Order: C-alpha cells, then structure tokens, then sequence
C-alpha cells in the first residue's frame, strides 16, 4: 500500500513541495480549514507556513501541483483538533460545498486560499461540534464530480466505531479513502504489548462501511499524540502482517509530517506498508 501524510500544522516541517519530494507519501492532506459553517467566513490555518490573508498562502499551489505531477493525491482537510468549524443545517452543507468547489476545486473564485491549483479532493477530519449534515456535505461535494474531474472524498474518523461525527457520511459509500485514527483513543489503539484492541477495531472498520480503501492511522512519534504511539518494529512485525491481509487495506496514515521527520517513522516502515 501507500502512506498518507498530514502537512500544514508546523511551519518547521518543510514545504509541501519538499514533503512530496521525499517519495515516501502517496497522499497528502493539507491541514486545516478549521473554520467554516454557520455563516462564518471559511478560514484556513497552516501554522507558521503562510498567512492566508491577501493571498499569502496562494504559493501553496506550487506544492500542490508539484505533488500531483508526481502522482500524489492532495486533499484539503476540513476540521482538525482545533476550530469552530460546523454545519448548522443542510443548507449550510450546500453553501460550504459550493464554497469548497469555487475556492479549492474546479470552481472559480478571486480569493482561492491556496491559489489556482485544483485539489484532488476533500478530507473530513471532523472531531467535534456538529454531528449532523456531514453526509449532506459529502453528497454535495461528490455530485460535482459529474462536471468532468472527480472530487475525491477521504475521512479521518477516530477509531471508535461507529464514529460519532462521520458515521453517517461514511454510510453513504461515497468515500474513496478512510484513514482511521488509531490513537488518542485507549479502547481501540495500541497499548504496550497489546495489539488486541487495535486489531479488533481494525476488523470493525474493514467489515462494515463501503469505502475505496482503509488505512491504519497512527502518530508519527510519541510527541504527536497524547497516547497510542506504536514503535516501528511492533507495527512491522505484529500489526502489518495481519491488517495487510484485508483486501480493503490501503496502507498507513501518519500524523504528522513534522513528527515523522523527527522520529523517522515513515523512513523505517515505508517498504513494509
Ligand atoms: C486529522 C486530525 O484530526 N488530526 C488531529 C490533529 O489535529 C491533532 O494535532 C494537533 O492539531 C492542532 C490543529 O488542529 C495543532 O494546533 C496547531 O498548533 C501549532 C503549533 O502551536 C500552531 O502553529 C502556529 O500557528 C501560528 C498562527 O496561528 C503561527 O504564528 C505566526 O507565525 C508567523 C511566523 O512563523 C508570524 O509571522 C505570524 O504573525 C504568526 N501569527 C500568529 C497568529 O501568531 C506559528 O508560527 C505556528 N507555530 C508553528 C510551530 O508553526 C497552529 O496555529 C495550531 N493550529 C490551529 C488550527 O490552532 C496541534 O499543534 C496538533 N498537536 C500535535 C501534537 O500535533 C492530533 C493530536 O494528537 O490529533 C489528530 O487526530
């Protein structure tokens, strides 16, 4: 399979171009558009990378294009651990979808946050706030694919199944890639010497929802999360030999680029993925 990586939440983690040039990642999720819905003006946060104001982050289009010519799919990630993002109604889901189309996809806007580049799809990283209308957002975004270029849909639900926020959206069967986050959740993550909870959780996710491919989401280092880190050797010798048997296995997802370089995680597991 391949490795999905989250980029954008630490200005010291290198440029998007450099991130994709590593040749270790097959998918890149730009984190995050952490503010939108309920009449709020959508706002993107890319840590210390760039200030989105006055097209200060339009330079990112160079990284997006650089990744795409290298066959890497790049998605805009909605939500994240911090933000006032939400959906007040189905009408809100429509407005956000139309906004996303014109500002990140094949639509048109004089103020596209990340430039003129056209993202491959949208990533759902909904962790809090509204538990409703995310299935509507997915449906509206997916319909835009009928205009010629497919709008990919990906999701980063936490490992507890079903996910309280993305459960219904995932039930639509419209998602291409689902990287379940097996961390910051004791009941379904790795614990010292115990892989039972993570494997058991993996089985729930791969024998339920209809998605293109399912990935094993993990923290790139102990610092990347409150808990759930898995040493490279354990992942390679105990976990991968099992989950790779599943025909839905798509690979591994890591949070994040910054911690990945610091701990050299993907550098150690890439060939086994
Ligand atoms: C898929 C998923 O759900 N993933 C989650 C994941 O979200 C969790 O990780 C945590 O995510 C949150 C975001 O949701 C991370 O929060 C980051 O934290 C950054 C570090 O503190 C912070 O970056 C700072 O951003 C400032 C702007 O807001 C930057 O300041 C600017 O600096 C410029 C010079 O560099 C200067 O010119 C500007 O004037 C100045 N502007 C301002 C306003 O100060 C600052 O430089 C930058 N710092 C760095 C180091 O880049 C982000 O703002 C903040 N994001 C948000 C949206 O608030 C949090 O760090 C993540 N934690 C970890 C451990 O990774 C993850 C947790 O395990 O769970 C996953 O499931």
């Amino acid at each position: 399979g391949g490795i999905a990586i989250y980029w954008g939440q630490n200005g010291n983690e290198g440029t998007l171009t450099q991130t994709c040039s590593t040749r270790k990642y097959s998918y890149v999720n730009i984190a995050f558009l952490n503010k939108f819905g309920n009449g709020q003006t959508p706002q993107i946060n890319l840590a210390g990378h760039c200030n989105p104001a006055a097209g200060g982050c339009t330079i990112v289009s160079n990284g997006i294009r650089s990744c795409q010519i290298q066959g890497i799919k790049v998605m805009l990630s909605l939500g994240g651990g911090i933000g006032s993002y939400t959906l007040a109604s189905q009408a809100d889901a429509k407005n956000v979808a139309d906004y996303l189309w014109n500002n990140f996809l094949g639509g048109k806007s004089s103020s596209r946050p990340l430039g003129d580049a056209v993202l491959d799809g949208i990533d759902f990283a909904i962790a809090h706030g509204s538990t409703l209308y995310w299935d509507d957002l997915a449906r509206y975004l997916s319909a835009y694919s009928k205009q010629g270029k497919k709008v990919y849909l990906t999701a980063a639900p936490q490992c507890p199944f079903p996910d309280r926020y993305l459960g219904t959206a995932l039930n639509t069967g419209l998602f291409d890639y689902v990287w379940v986050q097996f961390f910051n959740n004791p009941p379904c993550q790795y614990s010292s010497g115990n892989i039972n909870n993570i494997i058991n959780s993996w089985n729930r996710w791969t024998t339920s929802i209809n998605a293109g491919k399912i990935f094993l989401g993990l923290p790139a280092a102990p610092e990347a999360a409150g808990s759930g880190y898995v040493p490279p050797d354990v992942l390679i010798s105990r976990i991968l030999p099992e989950i790779k048997k599943s025909p839905k296995y798509g690979g591994v997802m890591l949070w994040s680029k910054f911690y990945d370089d610091k701990n050299g995680y993907s550098s150690s597991i890439l060939d086994s993925v």
